[PDB]
């Protein structure tokens, strides 16, 4: 059985939320050459840091003290990841590690800010009403500065 | 700085295996290990039990959902014990100490639930008939697809 050296501790679980931190990786592809992978990995990492917003935001969404008073659906949340993901800015690659066994590289990155402009109107673009993107945007802006 | 001898499941990506859960307690002096993995157990399977909140969200909130009675966040962190406890023919698969922090980490994987149990535990936090039937189907589902 299979244990692994080397391993940096942002690789681990654990039990830490750092919102606008993302660990992600991508597998290799055959005439790729392993910079290019850590390159679509730090892009994966990047989308995850939408998608720990995009999971914060539902649990604000159920919350009992929500305020968004349009109906926002499972799929429509998913569908939030690409708008947060496009407005995220200042995000460093702050590590790699690769998987010696499956050559798996993993990033690790931090998105220092957002676009909070560019965030409404991804979020209008997909029919959110302006009170829904108005709350949405200050919940993530809350998610930056708790960060 | 590096930790060495990592075993598989400790790395971040096991989101998929939403019927284990790895967790971890704290080395202090005055605690024999055995209470200290004990711990770390008892927490890895409440990450099991939360795994399977999460999912039920995903399902409530989807445009698919069928459940009429408003579940608020705070409900659903609320299934987190019942489920727990329904939880039958929990493993220990492992067990991982990282040096640098000096915590015990625990992995489980849950065999199955008792559905019973479930239920009885979901119509004490006042979910309707309706609830619950579907909120346990859709953890039967969970632990056949595992
Ligand atoms: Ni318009």
């Amino acid at each position: 059985n299979s244990f692994l050296q080397d391993v940096p501790y942002w690789m681990l679980q654990n039990r830490s939320e750092y919102i606008t931190q993302g660990v992600d990786s991508s597998h290799i592809v055959d005439g790729k050459k392993t910079e290019e992978i850590e390159k679509i990995a730090t892009k994966r990492a990047t989308i995850r840091v939408a998608q720990n917003i995009v999971h914060k935001l539902k649990e604000a969404y159920l919350s009992k003290t929500n305020r968004i008073k349009q109906k926002i659906t499972n799929e429509m949340f998913i569908q939030m990841t690409q708008p947060i993901y496009d407005s995220l800015m200042n995000v460093d690659r702050l590590g790699i590690y690769i998987n010696p066994n499956n050559e798996e590289v993993f990033a690790l990155v931090r998105a220092r800010g957002f676009d909070k402009d560019a965030l409404s109107e991804g979020l209008h673009k997909m029919s959110l009403d302006n009170q829904a993107v108005s709350i949405l945007v200050a919940k993530v802006e809350e998610i930056f500065k708790d960060s």
